[PDB]
């Protein structure tokens, strides 16, 4: 099960199964262990009050691919199939199930979140029978209990050439905030006169279905497709009509043209790749990390991923610094247009950040700890991160400057980077307090180490304020605008303190407490405020054992790996690489949970960190403060013969590393 | 009935009557055969789900002018009046009825959609007595069944000088999308103390009325006016209060000031005119065409006409390429500020076109087949045009570029034209497919000939893509920007094929099918991709008999006329000019239906086409590719002694043509 | 009772009591004569249909500070306390009450509209015991009858260190337009383990409460604080969660940190101050005027004050020219960043002014007589000012140009000032009529003297049209853009006439009528179209006799004062300075009513005028037509030994004047 392009599971065990996701950055479909079913469907950009946190959330959506297959009236069940296998093809995000029904027939089904059509899904079903047989096929549209006020429709769209039967539902999110429409059709090869008659049943309040029968002859394969479109009032004013329009459009494009477009967009994503010689498990794991980041982002949008991307309702679908510092850097090096969408998300929410700053008594733009539709603060009120974890503003500034460093797009810096950098620098200039000694303090925050609450002069927070102020000043210079000279004066005097052993102090109350995640070590990478290798090493030695095994998220060990790679320590770098994700895995597809032994995949934030350990750590790739991508000294794991990284920077460079 | 300024009807026949429209580009009022009634009122910019197509629509509104008149308690009806006449004065959009009631009085009523006050209507009533009589006058506000949740109000607005009685209704469009308010008052000459007492009745759920009595001695003229304001939440946040404010304002202005401003604005519109010597019927018909375009548009707005303007709910009030290619060109030459409003409609909806392109898997801006409030796709889902008729994007680009060519407004090109041309070119660059031979194809469209569905390389569509890419490239140069070299490479290699007889092929599946309307011939005019006179002629000979007599819209024969004028063939040009509209007329005012023998006037699209046959065909006027208006060779109909076109181009040039 | 920083009342008389306001430009809290109660709370920016005028209004909000205090089960009332005093400290907007309860304790309470946290309020209560006692403390959240569909919540926010009990309500404005959230907590000094248990009662439909008991030994001080956050959907998408988040934030900042931040911001505001030597009552009155303008405005916003600021529902909270001409000039000289917010309010409402112009048949931007949320007209329909008092458009233009003169901010002129000046100039160019003598008239207005309705060529109106046209032309020159030459042509020929007595004629129907307020005198100041001191004196001597004692607002005598100050006549200047506000005062805090003997305080318009009489009049300070502030000839009242004005202009200049 160590194909470098395919994740595979034989006989899914429903008692120990964590589904995999196919997604196009707009819709995510999470697999079921049951044949011809999906577990959960998530639509990006649709938020309403729902369950966790009493704040906006992603909403479980229509399981629009759900199918029932019968042979001569006998429904497919666990007890009557064999050689049941699932496979995820990471080359094209195809999720395939295959099984034999008794000794009678073989069934394959592949489904796709179409890469070029953000709101369109397709499942292709192939049935090969060894004897004459009749199939009954049903597609069910069950309204999930997350939605209300549903309506269940069915109609025929016809002309002299086609009969497109549409199974449509329209429903609302819990508070009525968003109207959802879904529209499904069956595609046949045999043409209007010979295609099966489609029946419609509405037997339940929350479910309707379309169905057909088809005679298949011995030794013949019968193929059909299910196309679905899923869209909301967050995406279009009239989702009901747009869903039916899209499904009609996709039906008359046809399966071939749809899969060809899908393949072309996936081929383009995989022009940036990471190849490992000598470690098939690492090769597959790293492909899975790239696959999930590619599936959970979309170029040419203003979409940003949640910590769980489109794998479910993890962290309510909210956007955190998990994007800017964890998922954004590897995407900026491999596909700058993905990074551009992530920062566009923030640019279009700058108004909401100015409003938050004003409500909390500050100048400029104060980005929220958790962001959703509006860009207003969305953190559950019971979590003190929302009111007090202020480094997110610096994290947004850092990503915006990095975008310009890697692309050199000065028109983007004028139109979007500078508005962000100027407003965020104005925030920090208003956020600091000058003390007796002329130093600048940032008092009463929640640390990057979120176990440290309502403390002063957090190392990471203060570091992000310094970088935000420096980068805003640098930006002003590049564009020929005059920056307040106070920004540089403040940056040079923001407190970063050492304990008596010379170790960077996490905050003013810090001695030897356990910490949730990397904080002081982040001043070495990503901030590069600490470059002295002896300082980097003494900070690693003091803090690396401060992170407990339990209830600590995957936002630490990838940084330890990267820093040990920069120190040219192969044994420590590889130890921390494995520790970053292997103890977090869930079967049968090695999806990644947030914490060690956790059960909440897929934590895309964790994948983003590990990709930095591979690209920036083992590959030595670095955003040069002066612009572009440079390469610094690195080591490989002992057992890696070659590391090849393709599509890096706007010159699309290939880097090869060997021992 | 061939007055060059007035359309007149004696004794309206309600069994064979198609009403005429007065409009100010915001409100349209369509005439009733019944005296002192109107059939329908339409407010621009107000759309909701209603009847046809399951998509947004114009909504029948308050018939706010409806009046009941009694003489000595005897109700005035079609059955008991004589010498009843109706007249539309095209000089000032006055609709006038006049009749005799027995031996008592002559009644004249004139109503107006006030040209300067977009939301204000006025009816003026004169009663000339032959005997002593008492009139009872009632103004009815009946909530049409298109509206719901109505409220019926009445109050006196007073000071020492006035008593302004306001009859107000507020109601909602079917889904609650739009709140409509209407407020009416009576104006009297005799002043506060002597004016009639105004009674209010609320006897029905869906109707209330204000009324008065007045004794008039024999041989006197008694005059009163009704002023109404009609506005919605689409136009103003508080329509209820703003309707009352507007009616009070208009009442205090008075009839004389209102009609003087109205006259001044209509006089300005008619400073661009078409004068024909030798053909009184042509002179009246052409004045009717100009009058309807002037009535159905408004300078200094973001309004664009539907194919039926404000004559009713034709095509749901949606905006089509009917504006860009059919109504826009004659308005650009006569009144560029009207053309500016039409293209402003599209500029304001550029973000909705970007959203459509993303949903359908393209780059840039994909303008919708049918547009309404948002600029999202509004085509009924049962019509494949909405998903597949893509030339509308090129049509918007062509109009944008022509606006700049005619005005030379480089500031408008920078702020609005270029955003349109750049985004629409980016769409076409993403829409084409390169083939093995290095040609660019546009596969799977609905043709301009909409009977050809899901075909490849439509002539008109491919031509609009070429022009969009060429004009965007030219625009970039005017503004000192380097357009992507790909735009010219694609433009130069987009497929336009010929059949073995050398005739331009309509699409890759086209041999000799009947066609709905002009498609390949549009490559000659308006696109001017075909300039060779033998090629123009070969294409006319092959396609001119491909358009059936039945169920074919007025989007063909005007182009045939214009092309035969350009070929200096007076007999063919005049044949096609008459065929373009005369078989489409409805009595008694020669309004134009969409198709031959049709009954759905007024098809403003057809008038726009015919006005191009007159201005660009008979007049030889042409948009110069290098800027401004030029004149090419033309002919007149044999029976036209002189054609005079005034107010052309930003120099407001007069063109005179004789034999 | 004549402290230069504090307003004091002994034993409030509920039968003759006009409450004083503490405000931060977002929340106003108006005092009750009853201990530990507030009369009214107003939230800026929240408007809905409510009572007066049938148009949008400020809404009475939660009296969130309402407290009930009992000693040994005995309820504290006005009738059983003694030595009860109230005091407003203008230095920090602290409202303090203090009283003795029998032989048990002294109670002191101080409340604040926190200056740095626009949505946060704090009350601090100190109990100083003379005997052992037990207090019962209740904080009540009563939903006012202005709101509907309330919900009453209570929860504990806890961690190892804190238990923050939140008393929260959520409700809606009358039409459901706005959702309001309020969240309160108690702060204690003693810590989580020792703090009182907080009980919650929900006994009424419209009220819930949180309460505690505390035993206090004799001779001890016990202190507690109430913090509350008040916010709406007009301010934030999710007011419910944002109110709770803000109160948690404020609780974990704590009383000391909040008051320090509050004091810092009030210290900054008072860096611009007016010091009078030899007249303690004038010193205190002028402080009260500065205090109210500082409390009723907020830098770095788009808020503009109503005529009553946040003192209540006066004039529905609508924005009038009372800002541009009355409150804006003193704030522009003292704190340009306050003036910037006031003009930002108009800039962000330019689209609505363009819409109003279009609806009334004009070009450009027509600012409404009364403005609220959208910028559309909000004047009650029964008042003709809404449709007909047109000088407001010139008033906005004047303020926009003055902002540029005083700041010299050319980037602001390009982005905001020019859009205002260009559109308002276009309005006036479309508003004038040229007569047979080549002069420009403005006909059928309501005058600045609002008693003159539907008249022609109002002096002040014509003056503002001239300045608007001139300043738009000067603006075009500053930015190097071409202005229509018609603006200068029109400005030079707009009619301002003299009657046969050599007095400027108010309008074309004016001879000797009583006038509501200053009109023709405003051509001298502020417009400075009349600089001839003899014409100023003629207009002064005539019109100063025409203002009746009754029903005439404080928009007159302050100008008389300033002009007599400019002519160097102390006795007259001082007479009109006193008449401007002293006859409009309400006890016991000398709050200002709109009219002489009025009962509708606080008329901040009136304070604005008088501050101009002091700064521009007695101080001789003037906005120089060429940029910055200059000083012309002035006099002081006989009895004033010295006038000092600090923080003037962007140079922050101090001006000292003596006899």
């Amino acid at each position: 099960h160590q194909d470098p392009w395919k994740l595979s599971a034989d006989k899914p065990d429903s008692n120990n199964y964590y589904g995999e996701t196919v997604a196009n950055g707009m819709i995510g479909i999470i697999s079921s262990p049951e044949p011809l079913k999906v577990k959960e469907v998530v639509l990006a950009g649709t938020y309403d009050i729902y369950k966790r946190g009493r704040v906006s959330s992603f909403i479980p959506n229509y399981n629009l691919l759900n199918m029932k297959l019968a042979f001569n009236g006998e429904s497919v069940q666990t007890y009557n199939i064999n050689n049941y296998k699932q496979e995820l093809d990471m080359r094209n995000g195809a999720f395939t199930g295959s099984f034999q029904f008794k000794d009678l027939a073989t069934v394959t089904y592949s489904y796709y979140a179409l890469r070029h059509l953000p709101h369109c899904i397709m499942m292709v079903v192939n049935i090969n029978t060894q004897k004459d047989t009749e199939i009954n096929v049903e597609n069910l549209l069950e309204t999930p209990s997350s939605l209300n006020n549903q309506q269940n429709y069915f109609q025929n769209i016809t002309n002299t050439h086609v009969n497109i039967p549409l199974l449509t539902s329209v429903a609302f999110t819990p508070t009525g905030r968003s109207k959802i429409a879904v529209s499904n059709t069956f595609l046949f090869d045999e043409g209007k006169k010979l295609q099966p008659e489609i029946l419609h049943r509405m037997n339940d309040a929350d479910m309707h279905a379309m169905s057909f029968d088809k005679k298949i002859k011995a030794g013949k394969t019968y193929s059909f497709a299910l196309i679905g479109s899923l869209i909301s009032s967050d995406h279009i004013n009239d989702p009901y009509n747009e869903a039916e329009r899209l499904t009609i459009y996709a039906a008359l494009e046809g399966k071939s043209r749809l899969l060809n477009r899908h393949m072309q967009e996936w081929n383009s994503l995989w022009q940036s790749d990471i190849q490992v010689e000598g470690d098939p498990q690492a090769q597959q794991d790293i492909r899975s990390m790239l696959y999930h980041l590619y599936s959970f982002t979309r170029k040419s949008t203003s979409l940003s991923p949640s910590p769980m991307g489109l794998s479910g309702l993890g962290y309510n679908g909210h956007v955190f610094w998990d994007t800017e510092i964890w998922m954004f850097p590897p995407m900026l090096l491999l596909h700058p247009e993905i990074a551009k969408s992530m920062i566009e998300y923030r640019y279009q929410r700058l108004d909401a950040a100015r409003k938050k700053a004003a409500i909390y008594g500050y100048d400029g733009a104060m980005f929220p700890w958790e962001s959703a539709d509006s860009g207003a603060e969305e953190t559950p009120v019971n979590a003190l991160t929302g009111a007090f974890e202020h480094h997110v503003t610096g994290d947004v500034a850092i990503a915006a400057w990095q975008y310009y460093l890697v692309t050199g797009d000065k028109e983007w810096l004028k139109e979007k980077g500078w508005p962000i950098l100027k407003a965020t620098a104005e925030f920090w200039a208003s956020r600091v307090e000058k003390n007796d000694k002329g130093e600048y303090e940032i008092k009463n925050v929640v640390a990057a180490d979120e176990w440290a609450e309502n403390i002063d002069n957090n190392a990471y927070t203060n570091g992000t304020a310094i970088r935000n102020l420096q980068y805003a000043s640098k930006c002003a210079t590049v564009l020929g605008v005059i920056a307040p000279k106070e920004w540089t004066l403040i940056a040079d005097k923001i407190l970063i303190s050492k304990m008596s052993n010379g170790v960077t102090r996490e905050h003013d109350s810090y001695t030897d407490q356990n910490i949730k995640q990397a904080d002081a070590n982040l001043l070495a990478y990503p901030l590069k405020l600490i470059t002295d290798k002896e300082q980097i090493e003494r900070d690693l030695k003091y803090y690396q054992t401060k992170i407990p095994q339990s209830d600590t998220p995957a936002m630490t060990q990838a940084i330890f790996s990267l820093l040990y790679s920069r120190l040219e320590d192969s044994d420590q770098a590889y130890h921390w690489f494995k520790d970053a994700y292997q103890p977090n895995l869930n079967p049968p597809f090695r999806v990644i949970s947030e914490c060690k032994g956790g059960t909440n995949p897929y934590f895309s934030t964790g994948a983003g960190g590990v990709l930095q350990a591979v690209i920036m750590g083992f590959g030595g790739l670095d955003i040069d403060a002066a612009g572009g991508i440079k390469q610094v000294k690195s080591v490989l794991p002992k057992n890696w013969k070659k590391l090849t990284i393709t599509g890096i920077g706007i010159e699309k460079k290939t880097f090869v590393l060997t021992h």
